[PDB]
């Protein structure tokens, strides 16, 4: 063996060093850096010292076999060698024979990760922890505004970024950096939808540490949680778009079917999550499992995982279903578990989320491991840099004014600048970029997104505190009907009238 | 996709049903069955209803390719298809072309697991939980007796089982069930070493529930923890045995080198575990990480995993190293962590152990998934049945009398019958049997071990309570120097003199 052990030990060493440096920084109260940034810089340093360590080496070239009567490449095959059947699995396709001698040199360790690892084992824990960790205080007086933000602003920013990137591509055509025709408006819309998920983890951590006003914290948290799933489903729907004839056409009667597919996927995921949540709530309520914390904790975890797996197997998106199942569980089941099971579940899920996010950011810090990188054409980077800023500018202020028109007697003025500053890009955009490879435009967007994350995360983590002090934002604040469109009051009355007495309020806690 | 999702959902459903039935049984206090037995019977039922559901189907035969100039089958290869390099990984070798049409029928879902999964991800959590969960009360007055038991009795039982199985094979040669010459004394010794690890999880659970005398509980726990690692290393050393000439020779000057390899492996694993434990203890003591439970918990978990990975990568055995690291950590570091981190680590590790053992037993309950089963030749099964009983008989009473000669003023008489009754076989024997396949003798021992586990676990789980009542064993007992060879007193004085003031006793807890 001794292949996975080395990389796992390297990851453990990097994580331990990151934790030690974070403790050292927090002991002196230097701040100006989060554990995510430390993991990123440690990954970058590790990659830099690994690439330029044993570069002079031998050149390894794979064997070439002329397999006649084979016009297709199946994933699975059975090869007859020495009259014996051997199961051969197609792993990946390599079309870089020209650069193969360069790939042989400085090979070291590939240390690559499967692109679905960020989807089936890494993201769902973080998403479920975010959904479960709901304050249940506030977040209802501003639920409507959060909804309009996370829904309309995502599409607005996607459209703006797509249009600006299409304009920059058209300008490049005049500049003639490369061939014209490869790029399309569909790719620009894909990039715009991808560059719309915001995960200001460092900003939220600073807000929690400094005890900022809970309204801004709740707004930012709700937006950052919802827009991730919104952008994921929107990106999937955009990738679904494929006209039968005249590729990259405009209004080919598939807009309606794409919208229908998006709505159906969202509704199905929400329904599955809610159904599983009420199923486990009823199971906990009817039974008397409060005397065995291990059994109920295992049932809770297994039911959550089964909800995720059933959402994935049905053809829908498991991330949004996990989010909705988690929020519904925290709403209903949390009032039925024993006093010990609540602590067990909360601590376990928060530890899993911490470990997953640290591993994600540490792997994201590795930028030298991708051999087919396309970090060039600085005009593209400048265009993306301007596009993200202008999209964030047009996202907040118009919608903020529209909400302030019919404001719920609580005008949120001077807080829009904080939302402007908080524009970090999390793991969702990186995973969506790494999902698709072996394509020059796709590699271009992946490299630009990596550079944008590398810049913006560090710069805003450094500048959060001075920006907070300059805006005179209140700090140190202790946490301890008709205005809400009259619909949320009716929903609350319906919840407290029928669902509460049956799903909870009875049974030994 | 939709391949792993189905099997994962099936596993989740089976586990949920097992937990529900366990709660139903415990509500009425019927007992007579543990969660492990429930998982086993549910797996057996699932396999039975899956095998005989859609048996009539089509016959699938793999393609045959005449790859000339290929006298070897590498694990990795690069195939040139359509002038493109495809990475093909050799997964498994199939030499069952004669039964291939039968394999095509009733294929359903393979649901198989990689044999190393029981080794690198499943066992280490259980082993670390067992090592960490040390009472620290008693277990020292009887440490010497536990050592002599787990060391001498394992080898004695292995030798007895090997000799008896060799005699039964020789009798079969006269009976002529199959060809003579395939079996060897090395295989008999391998089987004897494999059938020596005892994991009486149900007996220990019943003892904990009924509050039995702590002396017998501590003795059984220590024996069951130590003999597993002892048998693992002994089996590896036996598999190492390979004479240069005259295969299956007797006393080929390799006995000394095998003993040296065994001793070196044990010493290296113990040294690695202890070194990592003192490293993390010193790190916790010197720093002031008591104010951040998440950071210290992550450091603890990462250091334990790194200890396991470094033990595995060095060429030694990671299970015994994990065990020793866990016991040393529970001895030293547990007195330095904050009051919250202790609860976090304990609860997380016990939950991981519970989930891992439940999954292990549920997978063990699947006996119809292995197509190349050799459940026949009932004389072999009868021989193994007699051999395990006589080995357990000769394991306890002679060593018990020898210990009672120089007894530490505490004669353990009438408790030997309880140790005789507790003779369950856990996951270690099953994993060691499943490690090696594609061999008629190996399949024979695997099938016999599976049958032995299936019988003994259920029968002893059923009969534990009447056997306890018949022996008049005290129940309901509340837990709350020179005699110890004078060496353990010196060790305790040395620990309390030098190591304790430096490794602990200082720093904010
Ligand atoms: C919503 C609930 C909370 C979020 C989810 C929490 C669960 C969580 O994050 O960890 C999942 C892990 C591992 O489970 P997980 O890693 O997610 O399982 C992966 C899937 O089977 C995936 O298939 P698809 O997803 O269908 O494409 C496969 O390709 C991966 O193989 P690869 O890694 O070699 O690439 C598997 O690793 O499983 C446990 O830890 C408990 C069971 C361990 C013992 C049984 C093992 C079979
Ligand atoms: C002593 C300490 C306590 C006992 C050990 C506790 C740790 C524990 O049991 O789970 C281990 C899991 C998974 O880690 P784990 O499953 O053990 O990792 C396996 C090894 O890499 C194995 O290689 P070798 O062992 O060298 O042969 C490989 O073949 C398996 O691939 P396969 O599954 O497709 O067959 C991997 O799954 O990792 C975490 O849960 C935290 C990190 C997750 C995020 C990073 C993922 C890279």
């Amino acid at each position: 063996q001794h292949q996975g052990a080395v990389e796992l030990l390297v990851f453990n060493f990097l994580l331990i060093l990151t934790i030690l440096t974070i403790w050292l920084f927090k002991n002196h109260r230097f701040r100006f850096l989060h554990e995510t940034g430390g993991a990123m810089v440690y990954g970058l340093i590790m990659g830099l010292i690994l690439r330029y360590a044993t570069a002079p080496t031998d050149i390894e070239s794979g064997t070439v076999y002329d397999c006649g009567k084979l016009a297709f490449s199946p994933s699975t095959l059975l090869i007859n060698i020495t009259d014996q059947v051997y199961e051969y699995k197609y792993k990946r396709e390599i079309s870089q024979h020209n650069i193969n001698p360069h790939l042989g040199n400085a090979i070291l360790e590939k240390m690559t990760f499967d692109p679905e690892i960020f989807f089936n084992v890494l993201c769902p824990p973080i998403i479920f922890h975010a959904g479960y960790s709901l304050k249940k205080r506030h977040f209802f007086q501003n639920l409507g505004s959060i909804l309009t933000y996370a829904f309309l602003g995502t599409a607005i920013s996607c459209i703006v970024i797509g249009l600006i990137m299409y304009g920059f591509v058209k300008a490049m055509v005049y500049a003639g950096q490369l061939k014209n025709g490869d790029f399309h408006f569909t790719d620009c819309l894909f990039f715009g939808s991808l560059m719309s998920a915001t995960d200001p983890v460092t900003v939220l951590a600073i807000f929690h540490e400094l005890h900022v006003d809970p309204d801004l914290y709740t707004l930012l948290f709700g937006e950052s949680v919802l827009n991730d799933a919104v952008a994921i489903v929107l990106t999937y729907s955009i990738s679904i778009y494929s006209p039968k004839e005249n590729p990259n056409a405009f209004d080919a009667a598939a807009f309606f079917q794409s919208v229908g597919n998006f709505l159906g996927i969202f509704a199905g995921s929400f329904a599955m999550g809610s159904a599983y949540a009420v199923v486990t709530a009823l199971l906990t309520k009817f039974t008397k499992l409060c005397e065995f914390p291990m059994l109920e904790t295992g049932l809770f975890f297994l039911l959550s995982w089964s909800a995720f797996l059933s959402a994935e197997a049905a053809g829908l998106t498991g991330i949004v279903a996990v989010l909705f199942c988690g929020v519904t569980q925290a709403h209903y089941t949390y009032n039925n578990l024993s006093l010990d099971s609540k602590m067990r579940t909360k601590q376990l899920f928060e530890f899993m989320n911490f470990l997953a996010e640290n591993v994600i950011f540490c792997y994201m810090g590795l930028a030298l491991f991708t051999f087919q990188n396309h970090i060039f054409n600085a005009l593209f980077i400048l265009g993306a840099f301007l596009a993200i800023f202008v999209a964030r500018a047009c996202n907040i202020y118009p919608l903020s004014f529209l909400l302030n028109l019919g404001r719920k007697h609580k005008i949120p003025w001077n807080f829009q600048h904080m939302m402007m500053f908080s524009g970090l890009r999390g793991a969702c955009a990186f995973a969506l970029a790494i999902r698709d490879t072996e394509s020059q435009p796709k590699q271009m967007m992946f490299s630009t997104t990596l550079l944008l994350v590398f810049f913006t995360v560090w710069v805003f983590g450094g500048g959060t505190t001075p920006m907070l002090t300059w805006l005179q934002i209140r700090v140190g604040v202790d946490l301890d009907k008709t205005e809400s469109a009259w619909l949320f009051r009716m929903w609350y009355g319906f919840d407290h009238k029928y669902l509460k007495p049956i799903l909870t309020h009875s049974g030994p806690p």
